[PDB]
């Protein structure tokens, strides 16, 4: 799960720099510096004002910005899908599929120790048994 | 799971050239050409300045432009909704209920091996026994 | 499931009969008709400038327009939520554990009939050797 | 799981005094009063116009509230995540896996009950039987 958090911060990282390299130049409120588009790029992952307030005007200046935004939200949004759903698998099979993965593990091999007891038994039978049409 | 990222890239099409045809007249912006639609659509989706920014002013032209934006978000989302569980249920039955749904049909067939082996020594054990009372 | 979307088209309903009632004097486009609260009733659930657009703007008329806001949010939303987890749950057990649920109902009772049939078999060899210490 | 709503509305509360006492000052509209943060901090954590609207021109006044509203909304909307989530646990796990939990601790044990009173009766008849050598 946490393996994922360093995918999106480098995706994150990667699209800051991205938009710094381009609209630095026009939108410098904006994409200025490095940390004004890792703010931006928050902003905009969170989907407040993103198009109507950062994209649309963007856009504006260069059209070739439509798809730095559209593919940003489509690629951070998703890999916080898988995020969101790697706690929801790691945390349904950690309180309760792990703990009856495990006792389920146990009362299934407590009873090879009981059927593979019995079997011996039986065993001790037939010799005692096959052992008396030897000596009727 | 992704037989319906089909389906909704078909409503997201559909509605596209819906909105180009209605609105391209009076939103040209928004509603212009098929992909100024296919961006506006991914917005509206993403409800950011849906109904303020787009509804709202596309309503006040058309008041049957009020269905179009309702139905869309309901259908768009909604079809989001059964592929957010598509992957909850492919993923959760995948990583933990298909690996057990196997050790357990496994485990269960591993003892039917025990029982029914253990059935035949007590027949050959019926053989030799009903075989002294014939003997006696 | 489908038990609350009626209770969420009751609460959608309730409240935007509330707000056209309330509201319907000052604020007429937002609340003017009980279809135009039924719309912005919707956009306020889709938390679209649903505060800085519609409340804090109705609150600045009435104060006591803040809790019909905060309330309908906290409902409809949360509601939502005990309708988002009411697939995940009808889903989760349906294709998985509904299948499952059946094929180890089966399974158990399938060597309740082994056990069972092993049972006479060693009691049909008690009458055979219990007659034998009163044969002998 | 309301073990959290309780921690949710302590950082609600402590951040919703952090900033009435800092930009309660220069941003009276949002900030004025103690009151007035709980319903901005209530619209922020919605993230309706968050940053354009709220974080941005706060921002502006002082650069130290970048973080202040960055901190809220991942703080804030993360122990959501952590409660959404306890609703998807407490639910699955409640209505399908807490009585399959105990329908499957009862079904085995009740084989318990026959492989252990089935020993007894072979160990009757190792009695009966062995007791036949020492008879012969």
């Amino acid at each position: 799960i946490a393996w994922i958090a360093l995918l999106l911060l480098v995706i994150f990282y990667v699209f800051a720099v991205m938009g710094t390299k381009l609209f630095a130049q026009s939108f410098p409120e904006w994409f200025g510096t490095l940390g004004a588009s890792m703010y931006t790029l928050f902003q905009v992952m969170t989907l407040e004002s993103w198009s109507m307030g950062i994209a649309r005007p963007v856009i504006e200046a260069y059209p070739w910005a439509w798809i730095y935004f559209v593919s940003f939200i489509l690629v951070s949004s998703f890999t916080v899908l898988n995020l969101f759903i790697g706690i929801i698998i790691e945390s349904m099979q950690s309180a309760h599929w792990e703990a009856e993965d495990a006792k389920r593990i146990e009362q299934e091999q407590r009873a090879h120790d009981e059927r593979l007891e019995m079997l011996q038994l039986i065993r001790d039978l037939s010799s005692k048994v096959d052992r008396l049409e030897r000596r009727s």
